[PDB]
């Protein structure tokens, strides 16, 4: 019911701390995005690593006319560390066969290990976490799971090549699990745990794509300047974070991504913050947990956290249908929108939320669609005409 919806004022985008007007791309680049940057590495999303300077990485098996001839694949293993039985991330990437120059890639974080992606019988079955907290070998019915959230086929028609990580390799998502990650592989000497402002599950996840990144750009096969990168649900709140602190993602696509993603938080009194650091202690910083039930008020909102894609693409989409605010989301595109203005480029071009199967926007595009939280055949049409219109 939006009539009990709380009103409010959000913090300024494009005001810097002073109070002094952000006036052009100059000061937005210089002064206001390093300083919105800063606020959400030390309250929200936590201080990160450093890029690493040389990639460890093999890549362990490449295929032709995978998919049905549809596709080359390739299986690449990337290691967090030297290490023996340590933290590491094995990228699985389909590139069209018909391929005559080195191909765009939309990259993905995965909820399942990557035999869940297509329904491809080359691919080895992999270990995933399961409802018990456990890791075990994933069973063949298993196979192809994911298939309809990831649309492959479309993909490649569109000429496009799909890579995809599961993300609970880069730390699993439980609270607890945190020694299984790679966060502990940067500990001071004698560390024990993370301070209150360095990176939570959420930055480390989005730290990982990054890694992917790395080696998509060192793949003669792959086009290092037409990458973009997508998420569903919490992992569209990472691809957010990743997409800010990554310029060599031409775009981002933030699926039904909620409290610390899309959606504007003074939509409510602080309740999703309290229930996410409550059950999920582990996705946030430490010094984001003063921010429940409003302790203390938030020196940002999601409009900020979004801003940090701009100029480049964002692809903010809802469903219908729960515990979930799609208006929400929408109004994090359309407030994040006039930072594109400063670049000549177009934003959502609107105040007014779409009804069902109405894509808005340019540069910033919004739809919300009927259904459950998803990725839908529905959905990746979408996007794979966002995804042209952004590659040329």
């Amino acid at each position: 019911d939006e009539a009990k919806v709380p009103a409010y004022t959000l913090p300024a985008v494009l005001a810097l701390k002073s109070g002094q007007p952000v006036t052009d791309a100059k000061s937005w680049t210089t002064k206001r995005r390093p300083e919105i940057l800063a606020i959400y590495e030390a309250e929200v999303y936590g201080k990160s690593p450093a890029r690493p300077p040389k990639l460890n990485y093999e890549v362990k098996s490449v295929e032709k006319q995978a998919l049905g001839g549809k596709a080359t694949r390739k299986i690449v293993t990337i290691f967090f560390s030297d290490k023996p039985d340590a933290p590491k991330m094995d990228l699985l990437l389909y590139l069209p066969a018909a391929a005559a120059k080195p191909a765009p890639v939309i990259l993905g974080l995965s909820f399942g290990g990557i035999h869940t992606v297509a329904n491809d019988p080359g691919v080895p079955l992999a270990e995933q976490w399961t409802r018990d907290n456990r890791k075990q070998p994933s069973a063949e019915k298993s196979r192809g799971g994911e298939a309809s959230r990831w649309q492959v086929e479309k993909i490649l028609a569109a000429g496009y090549g799909l890579a995809t990580v599961y993300y609970e390799q880069i730390e699993p998502d439980f609270a607890g699990g945190m020694k299984y990650g790679i966060r502990p592989l940067f500990f001071k000497p004698g560390q024990t745990e993370p301070e209150p402002g360095d990176w939570g599950a959420v930055a480390a996840w989005a730290w990982g794509a990054s890694r992917a990144m790395d080696y998509l750009e060192k793949d003669k096969d792959v086009d290092a300047r037409r990458v973009g990168l997508i998420g569903h649900s919490r992992l569209g709140k990472a691809a957010i974070w990743a997409g800010a602190q990554d310029a060599r993602f031409t775009f981002i696509i933030s699926n039904e991504s909620g409290e610390g993603g899309a959606a504007i938080s003074r939509r409510d009194y602080g309740e999703r913050t309290t229930a996410l650091n409550t059950r999920f202690p582990h996705w946030f910083d430490g010094n984001y947990k003063k921010y429940n039930d409003r302790e203390n008020e938030m020196p940002f909102d999601s409009h900020m956290a979004l801003a940090l894609m701009a100029p480049r693409g964002l692809y903010v989409a809802s469903a219908e249908g729960q515990w979930s605010d799609p208006k929400g989301e929408f109004l994090g595109a359309a407030n994040a929108s006039p930072v594109w203005e400063l670049f000549g480029k177009k934003g959502i071009g609107t105040m007014t939320m779409p009804d069902l199967h109405e894509p808005v926007g340019d540069s910033v595009r919004y739809h919300i669609r009927a259904g459950k939280h998803d990725v839908t055949e529905y959905d990746w049409e979408q996007y794979l005409k966002f995804a042209k219109a952004q590659w040329g």
